[PDB]
């Protein structure tokens, strides 16, 4: 199977790309594996594969850190993400987001059932399971426990059986057979948990699949619509069905070539201290647990030589910024286009710590609408901040079509020179707010409400008569004949390539 | 000595390997400025144009990018550091500390010399033809040839006591005339208004190009009203600046200047000025505005004279490395004078010289028993009512875990610690900077408001203290683990 349909083939693709370090020396899953991963994320280095995790027994487990973080070569910066999606390692951010949105407008390709697969090579059951003895990583020194679940896919089905949701939500080892996880509104895993609580079910059938098909983990991180099963969406992205096998102990289905699967239940009643966790905004709060639902593990099935993927998230740049912000930005682009707004492109600039989305406006179509910045900013915020894909995003920046929204430097130039602070902003204090952001949960107002803005970084004339300025840069302030004369002279004169 | 002589500064750049000697003929119509602009956009070596097309009887060579950035992270500010007798590895803090060092010590008065290198050559009265000199065309949509982008205007108040040195742009306007930007609240405009008020038509004036590098830095710094830059510069340099008297008036110019224009600034005569590709990265084609006329009566110049040139615009040129960073230095000082607990200030490059980050001593802040809403309003009232605050539209207050000299730390604090709208105080009534496009070409008054203070201190920083740890390699892992990882890094196959 190709890299985008097999995690084991994806790992080999990273080896072929010279984008993976096989670490054969013993590495402690207590902080050492995550510290190496964290420093890889902070320097855009090669992904670390820990082949010799201290405490591994019977094939559980190796660790792959930084599965979807950035490469250091600017022409292949997003290459590890492109290898999730059957894209070349030179793929632009636009190419990656366009591919994730490609299934939005075409029929689902439904999964196919197979009788077995690699994930059934090994098993541990019932009283033989000891999660505290497995080498689950300690990801940050002040975390509330060992966060085994940072890059696996929760599988949970609605009571009526029609909707199977695949998503990423963190979970830590809680006990011999238990995890505690973050399960918050408005996420689909919480919506489904509430649908089971409402019919009185105490224990919901659940599975957690680690090292799924790379296309599946990307879709698991993307806010596709309510009621849409990710498996069919994944099939439409990948151009073929995902092969699923039935769980041993329940009626759920997991990818047949997953590395590791936990089968069990999600409680609708019981909670345990969950957290704290070093989180996508770059913070951990020592001692600050919150109650989270209990997952109970009844069976573990795994491949020979199983690999647990791990995201050591925090300050720039890891999977929380490369996947959560950018896939939110993709779905925000689709929301805006469905509303009839002239938005061509959306990205979550890394400088925004995945709380910003920049929206590129086709200014020719904006002028046909005969509106103004104040009215347009309100409309964009009403469309986006009332819908689930806008949940994590607190600042929308509207820029014209001379700005590359995929380039943090262009977005910052537009924001700081075209948006008059206060005057050119519309504040939203009645919308749902993201409580993980420290200015929300450790801030001056309600943790779950408000704190959002749309920043109009289009200049006044862009709404009426058009661009009346020229950039004071090499590209726009000098004739092409002068630019070419300089480029052809550059190295001969003694300037660098 | 490089901080006291522009010619010695150019030889210091040569010895740092930070200068390209360009001996091929280069056109001052857009080609010199295009090379400079690309140097500024890639942080490359300063270009010295030794062969300017149209050069006449020794006028002139051109030095581009005199205070732009070097690409090596360890010496990023080395070009600014050679203005100030600092090592090329000097931090931004070192440069700003040195510029503020003269705030708290006695001025070192300039000493007069009878002659100097600047008097080696001259052109006078009817022989002056500014239109035939190779003044650069700096941007293709500029309203004329911006001869003056890095020289020091010398103008004395009517009381005789206050001599101001300052950078303000000017373009060739005719055979003997420049037209310039002279706006409130800049001291060149304050002094022009003092002369108009007592009835003087033509104010004695000089413009010195290639001045002592310490002087051009102080020329770009909003030091207080009524303080002569010459004495401040002396106290920075730890010795007197040697001045010579102009031939045709009673003003004094650095004796080793490359080129001096002597003449008058009119209080009545106006001429079309601009547009000019400016510090925010914009030019508006066809948008000139009346500016005051400068009349040139005499030019004196060194043999092999060099005109310095700032090709300003998008990042990173002298307007970002000097205008915002020196405003931030003076904003730090103002805050400390008002008794606010500010230890450090910088103008992040991402802000396009419109942002200043202020680093708060949080131990001192907790001892004041205040809150963010109150403190943000108080800091804005102190800064946005004073001249050094003029160009700055956003102040970001950060705690003392944030390196305000590092744009990544500043954006991390701003995006994660300042709740949009809730944690911001907006200033609608203060003087605004009309050069910023969102002011001059925006939705409200060009000269009033559009400012904000962003409280990027978390709620607990005001009361009981920092209660998080960064989720980064340095703060989330014990020192024993960090060392084991750093000692293993290269051997395992990661990059240095
Ligand atoms: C890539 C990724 C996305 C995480 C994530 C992480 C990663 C690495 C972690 C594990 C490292 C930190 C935790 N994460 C959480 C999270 N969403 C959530 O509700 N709880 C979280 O704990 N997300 C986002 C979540 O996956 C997206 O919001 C999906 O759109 C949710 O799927 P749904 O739309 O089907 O609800
Ligand atoms: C380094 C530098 C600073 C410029 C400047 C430029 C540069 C290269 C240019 C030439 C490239 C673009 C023009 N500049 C102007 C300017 N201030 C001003 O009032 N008009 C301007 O035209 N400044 C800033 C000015 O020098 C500072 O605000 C000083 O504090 C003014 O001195 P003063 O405090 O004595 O008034
Ligand atoms: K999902
Ligand atoms: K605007
Ligand atoms: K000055
Ligand atoms: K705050
Ligand atoms: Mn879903
Ligand atoms: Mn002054």
């Amino acid at each position: 199977e190709p890299p985008h349909l097999s995690f084991r083939s994806f790992v080999e693709a990273l080896r072929q790309d010279n984008d993976l370090v096989d670490i054969n020396e013993p590495v402690d899953p207590d902080l050492e594996a995550a510290a190496i991963t964290r420093l890889v994320c902070e320097t855009d280095d090669k992904a670390p594969l820990f082949n010799n995790v201290i405490g591994a027994k019977d094939g559980l487990w190796r660790i792959l850190g930084a599965p979807a973080s950035l490469r250091s070569s600017p022409k292949e910066r997003f290459g590890r993400l492109a290898r999730h999606l059957a894209l070349p390692p030179t793929a632009s951010a636009k190419d990656i987001l366009d591919k994730m949105l490609s299934a939005n407008s075409i029929p689902p390709i439904e999964p196919v059932i197979v009788p077995t697969g690699p994930v059934k090579e090994n098993s541990i059951e019932g009283e033989n399971i000891d999660l505290e003895a497995l080498p689950a990583p300690m990801v940050h020194q002040s975390d509330g426990g060992k966060y085994i679940q940072t890059y696996g896919m929760h599988v949970i089905q609605s009571p009526d059986g029609c909707w199977t949701n695949w998503s990423i939500a963190r979970a830590m080892v809680s006990g011999k057979r238990t995890l505690a996880g973050l399960v918050i509104s408005p996420q689909h895993i919480r919506k489904i948990q509430d649908q089971w609580r409402a019919i009185g079910q105490e224990e919901i059938p659940w599975a957690l699949a680690f090292g799924v098909p790379p296309t599946a983990i990307m879709a698991s991180s993307m806010p596709i619509p309510d009621g849409v099963s990710e498996a069919g969406y994944v099939g439409a992205i990948a151009g073929e069905p995902i092969k699923l096998v039935k769980c041993d102990t329940n009626n759920l289905y997991v990818p047949a070539n997953s590395e590791i699967v936990l089968e069990g239940t999600l409680s609708t009643t019981k909670m345990a201290p969950e957290g704290p966790f070093g989180e996508m905004h770059g913070y951990v709060y020592p001692g600050e647990s919150h109650p989270g639902p209990v997952y109970t593990v009844n069976k573990i099935t795994y491949r020979n030589n199983a690999i647990l993927p791990m995201s050591a998230c925090g300050r720039l740049t890891d999977e929380t910024q490369t996947m959560i912000g950018t896939l939110a930005a993709a779905e925000i682009r689709q929301l805006c286009q469905d509303a009839g707004l002239p938005i061509t492109d959306a990205f979550a600039p890394f400088v925004g710590q995945a709380t910003w989305v920049a929206l590129k406006v086709d200014t020719k179509r904006l002028r046909a609408m005969k509106t103004n910045g104040k009215a347009f900013a309100k409309r964009v915020g009403d469309v986006v901040f009332t819908q689930k894909p806008g949940f994590t995003i607190h600042r929308l920046i509207l820029v014209g079509d001379d700005i590359d929204v995929y380039d943090d430097k262009d977005v910052m130039w537009a924001f700081t020179t075209r948006c008059r602070p206060g005057t050119d902003e519309v504040f939203f204090d009645d919308v749902v707010g993201f409580q993980l952001i420290p200015y929300m949960s450790h801030g001056n107002a309600e943790a779950i409400k408000g704190g959002k803005v749309v920043s109009d970084a289009l200049l006044t004339a862009e709404y009426t008569t058009g661009k009346d300025w020229e950039s004071a840069d090499f590209k726009n302030s000098y004739p092409k004949s002068i630019q070419d004369k300089v480029l052809n002279s550059w190295e001969r004169l003694g300037f660098k390539k």
